[PDB]
DNA sequence: TCCAAAAGAAGCGGAGCTTCT
């Protein structure tokens, strides 16, 4: 152990002593961290880095010397070379704006001074840098290896980390805000999504400088400081930032908005470089001269991604051989640009791709202000994204002549829930914009006959991307409604495209074109079909025709049907055989496909059913209070303006109700997955007031047009037949926001009550200022809960089937009690730790505990059963970091602002989160997984987790490959994972030992309601070790049930599409039979299974 | 209670209580 020597020869300069019994100033910096048996950083042992690095970057020949290899990326020329040295420049600004920083701190309030006297400054808050600075006269300065690193670590943040960052949805800027998600202001979401918070920032900064600084962790020194400094270094290069503008500071006061929300909350936003910086071309300079092993790059050639160890955030979960086999796999498929839609994105530019596939340019005065904001985050979608293709595209080009020539590997690895995940925000497994010119798939076509099996695979291509719903008709009846299409409304576009393909020009009127060819069909893949269709035309030789157009294999309703073949663990009965069919699993029908099934058997997918059964239940509802005027007219209102702006719902003329599969889809996956009713209701809300508000700049736009407008007219002019008739329309809309927003249903006693809320809306209607707010969102949302989410979840229910419920409510008690008691417990041991700590002489509150005596903490849950194992996945539910074990500031910076929370990679209560975790994962998680890695597993794929993208050469056996995974993972039985982690944890709890806090969240899971209050810890053991029983019934049910259906003759298509099937050549012949009398022959020979396990 | 990643700021003082034009 000649570690100390080692690392203090580095720093022999740094104030204080690397000795933490010693009596004056300890160095923690030296006493934290160690130097690495093998090189990571470049920079380690240099005098001057910001010098060294920027001599490297001044041409190819120096970068090449620098890095030790032979040639550089092709893209580092001059041009890119000019462009880092003044980056370089920029970069000595920003060190010289730090050292300002550091002197002006340690003039304020005497702190050199004192330091220098003995107080213990560097240990303070905001006092961690000063384990980095060197005695200088009368005075301090910081070690200049050190603090240049850093810098070069905060340019390449600066360069990439935008691109890098999470996306933040509705129930991120919930948790962000501590506003209710239904509640949320118009653009606040992309107010958040477009900035970084202050952990988001500081964290990802203190990755890149830790990184490259290149020591490793001292597993024995306190967190405090083995995550305090570099954390402190990122507070001040932040704060550096916003002095130098590179990045802006906006503090959100939420009492604006809530105004008892005391919170206010900053959000850093990176300056945008201008799209066409060179420095765009090739971003990672810095990352690939300094660290030896660099993370930022792109994978040209044969540069192959490594093989991630651990799952991804979740660094005690190591990835399975059979995952890591997986993520090589898919990392080894090469991808290529497709010339000709990157010519054709070019040539409609920037501009119209915004103004085709995004919102254009937007007039501030012919729009409401809350649609505005939404169309603001549309264009900012797809700009990004078309920004990011080319500067990607850039650095490919520079790798060789022929750009399509070029191979690209991008790295992946699993999440949590065990989906494989392409790294990066903009690639095409994320991006349908990058996903059209950016493919795998590559297939040489004869394409002479439009009879040959080949022109039917591009056909089917064709129709797909053309939003013709290939899986619901035979392939025959396809060709011929994409003939239809393409020598009808398509026809402008197709020659439009053929002239591109000819010339390399597009018409002054391309968006128009476009536009009106495509209608609702429009899409980036549809851009693409129109281009690959044209391409054909004019191909010279048509019997070698080379395209990346591809057919996805996909789901169909994929979550649902996974979750109901899984986990429904009763007999066998004739409803479950009738909606398991809607997915793809055939009984007793011999290569029967969902192409042959939606046409001759069944139109009605899951999601129908469901709306069929809301339909009922609504009907049902509206007769139990059939005498009830008032209750009668608030349901007649609510639907009368879901069917103004809604296309899921119509109501006749004569009252009938028509429902559409549409407005199932969102609520049937999130009730499965233990989403509550409150949360759909405000969606589904969400949706109609979108509508009012893009309405509404209809309105704006109808009176700018014509002055002598009528307001009816202007909103309903679209609408309606009449002058009068858009009267009756403007009529139903203002009698339904009236009644909606001052009178809402409240349930008493199980019955539904009126109450009035006091709050009505009403005035004339503003339709620039025009928002639906606070009081009037929260009535139109308790009218929506009780009279329509309410009849959808009986619906739902009734359709997935109540067997499955139970499963999916054990599954979650018993994952959340697990969780519960791993929280507690973590939480105890550590509290037990710190109580010895604070004994020890050499420890400070605010240092916090060590790697080691984490770790300690983290292997002495293991008899708990933390982790979820199936033999090729592992799911740790719990596993979170958070900032409530620590409940300290980790490092502010030296204005004692930027106060960061020290977060702790801990066990943290579960909720629902074992639902989604297992049915993603063991379905299509595992389905992937195992297309992957199976016999004969389809090459050149795009998997987008619950479809895949085939190249035309390979539909067919790829999509029965894809089948058979469907059937490899239905051999899975989640819930006897999750019993025998449990059944673990239940021999190994002591639940005496939980806080009373723990002991009620417990109890809340296994207790029915009226037992809370006050029942005893042997109460509550009683109770979790039922679940355990129940756990237990169901494994074994789930067992059989797929035991006894693989006897059977099976047709799986769920993987739909080309028509595909997967037949599992089960020797027991149920052909012929009405699904009550399969029900009746699998419950025999259910019943015939659970004989054999009795004897 | 849907899931795939968490996540107030800042004066005074040197942690953690306090207050929030
Ligand atoms: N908990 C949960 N799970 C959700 C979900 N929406 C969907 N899921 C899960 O995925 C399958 C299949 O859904 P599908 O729409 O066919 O395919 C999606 C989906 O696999 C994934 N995805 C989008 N949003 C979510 C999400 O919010 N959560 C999760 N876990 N997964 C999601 O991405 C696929 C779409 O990829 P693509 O880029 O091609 O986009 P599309 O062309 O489909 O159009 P787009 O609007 O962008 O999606 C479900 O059965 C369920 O198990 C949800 O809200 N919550
Ligand atoms: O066109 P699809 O949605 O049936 O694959």
């Amino acid at each position: 152990e000649e570690l100390k020597e080692g690392i203090d020869a580095v720093y022999p300069s740094l104030v204080g002593t690397a000795d933490s019994k010693a009596e004056g100033i300890k160095n923690y910096f030296k006493l934290s961290f160690t130097l690495p048996e093998e090189q990571k950083s470049r920079t380690v042992g240099s005098e001057a880095p910001l010098k060294d690095v920027a001599q490297a970057l001044s041409s190819r020949a120096r970068y090449e010397l620098f890095t030790e290899k032979e040639t550089a990326n092709p893209a580092f020329n001059g041009e890119v070379i000019k462009r880092y040295k003044e980056l370089m420049e920029h970069g000595e600004g920003i060190a010289d704006i730090l050292r300002s920083r550091l002197a002006k701190f340690l003039n304020t309030k005497d702190v050199g001074k004192r330091f220098a006297q003995g107080t213990e400054a560097n240990r303070w808050v905001g006092g961690k840098l000063l384990n980095i600075v060197e005695q200088d006269g009368d005075t301090f300065k910081y070690n200049e290896q050190l603090l240049q690193t850093a810098v070069l670590a905060g340019l390449q943040w600066r360069l990439t980390a935008t691109s890098n960052t999470a996306i933040k949805d509705a129930k991120d800027v919930a948790a962000i805000t501590g506003i209710d998600q239904a509640l949320l202001p118009e653009g606040l979401v992309e107010q958040f999504d477009t900035g970084m918070t202050l952990t988001e920032a500081v964290s990802s900064l203190a990755q890149k400088i830790e990184s490259y600084w290149g020591l490793s962790r001292n597993p024995n020194a306190p967190l405090g400081y083995t995550k305090g400094i570099p954390t402190a270094m990122a507070a001040e290069i932040l704060a550096a930032f916003v002095e130098s503008t590179d990045v802006v500071e906006n503090i959100v006061d939420m009492s604006e908005i809530d105004p008892d929300n005391k919170k206010t909350i900053g959000l850093y936003t990176i300056t945008e470089l201008d799209s066409f910086d060179p420095i765009n071309s090739f971003p990672t300079a810095i990352e690939e001269a300094v660290l030896v092993n660099p993370t930022e790059k792109m994978f040209f050639g044969d540069d192959i991604p490594p093989v991630a160890n651990t799952q991804l955030r979740n660094p005690a979960v190591r990835n399975t051989p059979e995952q890591k086999a997986a993520l090589k796999a898919e990392q080894a498929t090469e991808f290529y640009v497709h010339t000709p839609m990157v010519q054709f994105y070019e040539t409609l530019g920037k501009d119209r791709i915004l103004e085709l596939m995004g919102a254009g340019t937007l007039n501030k005065e012919l729009l409401n202000d809350n649609h505005a904001k939404s169309l603001e985050g549309k264009n900012r979608s797809v700009e990004d994204s078309y920004n990011q293709l080319f500067s990607v595209i850039e650095q490919v080009r520079a790798q060789s002549e022929d750009i399509s020539t070029v191979p690209i590997h991008y790295a992946y690895n699993m999440t949590r829930v065990g989906r494989m995940q392409m790294l990066g925000k903009y690639n095409p497994q994320s991006a349908k914009l990058v996903r059209e010119a950016i493919l795998p798939t590559k297939a040489t076509l004869d394409l002479s006959n439009q009879n040959n099996e080949d022109f039917s695979a591009f056909q089917l291509g064709l129709a797909q991307a053309l939003d013709i719903k290939v899986h619901t008709m035979t392939r025959e009846v396809m060709s011929d409604e994409l003939t239809k299409l393409l020598e009808g409304n398509l026809k402008p576009a197709i020659d439009m495209m053929v002239e591109f393909n000819t010339t390399g020009s597009l018409p002054e009127n391309a968006v128009d074109v476009l536009n009106t060819a495509l209608g609702d069909r429009k899409s980036f893949v549809a851009l693409m079909a129109l281009m690959e269709y044209s391409r054909y035309l004019v191909a010279e030789d048509k019997s070698a025709f080379v395209t990346p157009l591809y057919v996805e294999a996909d789901g169909v309703t994929n979550g649902p049907i996974n979750a109901m073949m899984l986990m429904t663990g009763g007999l066998f009965t004739p409803d479950w055989i009738r909606n398991i069919a809607k997915g793809g699993l055939f009984i007793g029908s011999p290569n029967k496909t969902m192409n042959e099934h939606r046409s001759t058997a069944d139109n009605n997918d899951l999601y129908q059913a469901s709306t069929n059964a809301l339909m009922e239940s609504l009907g049902k509802l509206r007769s139990n209070y059939a005498s009830n005027m008032p209750i009668q007219s608030q349901i007649d209102s609510l639907l009368s303006l879901m069917d103004l702006f809604l296309p899921d719902i119509n109501l006749g003329e004569n009252g009938a109700l028509e429902l559409k599969r549409g407005i199932a889809k969102n609520p049937l996956t999130i009730t499965i997955y233990g989403s509550g009713a409150r949360g759909i209701a405000g969606k589904l809300v969400s949706s109609v007031t979108d509508a009012i508000y893009e309405r509404m700049s209809d309105v704006l736009k109808a009176r700018a047009k014509d002055p002598n407008i009528s307001a009816a007219m202007a909103m309903f002019g679209k609408q309606a037949a009449s002058e009068a008739h858009a009267e009756e329309l403007l009529a139903r809309f203002l009698k339904d926001m009236e009644t909606l927003t001052s009178t809402v249903p409240v349930k008493r006693k199980g019955v539904l009550e009126l109450q009035s809320t006091g709050t009505g809306a009403k005035g004339k209607i503003n339709p620039k200022t025009y928002t639906i707010k606070g009081e009037q969102l929260k009535a139109l949302q308790e009218n929506m809960l009780h009279f329509f989410v309410e009849p959808l979840r009986n619906g739902i229910t009734q359709t997935v089937g109540e067997s499955l419920v139970y499963s999916t409510e054990q599954l979650q008690k018993a994952t959340q009690i697990q969780s519960v008691v791993l929280e507690d417990m973590f939480k105890q041991r550590v509290q037990e730790k710190l109580a010895e700590k604070a004994k020890d002489p050499t420890w400070k509150k605010g240092d916090f505990l060590t790697q080691k005596e984490l770790n300690d903490i983290q292997a002495s849950l293991n008899n708990l059963a933390p982790m979820i194992e199936t033999g090729s996945q592992t799911f740790y539910i719990a596993g979170s970091e958070n900032a409530e074990v620590a409940n300290q500031v980790l490092a502010t910076n030296l204005d004692d602002r930027m106060r960061v929370p020290m977060s702790i990679y801990a066990p943290a209560q579960a909720g629902v989160a074992g639902i989604p975790f297992m049915t993603i994962g063991t379905g299509d998680g595992m389905m992937m997984q195992t297309l992957s890695t199976m016999k004969g597993a389809p090459k050149n794929t795009l998997k987008i987790f619950d479809g895949m993208n085939i190249g035309l050469n390979d539909i067919t056996d790829a999509s029965r490959k894809a089948n058979e995974a469907v059937y490899t993972s239905w051999q899975g039985n989640p819930i006897k994972n999750v019993y025998e982690s449990y059944a673990k944890f239940m021999k190994n709890v002591d639940f005496s030992k939980l806080s009373p806090e723990a002991l009620e969240a417990i109890g809340k899971s296994a207790l029915e309601y009226d037992q809370r209050e006050n029942a005893t810890v042997d109460d509550i053991a009683n109770a979790a070790s039922l679940i355990e029983r129940n756990l237990r019934n169901i494994a074994l049910g789930v067992d059989i049930r797929h035991k006894v259906l693989d006897k059977v003759n099976l047709s799986i298509d769920q993987m739909a599409a080309v028509g595909a099937p997967y037949q599992n050549n089960g020797k027991i012949d149920l052909s012929n039979m009405t699904p009550e009398q399969q029900a009746d022959e699998l419950n025999k020979l259910f019943r015939e299974e659970l004989e054999a396990r009795k004897q």
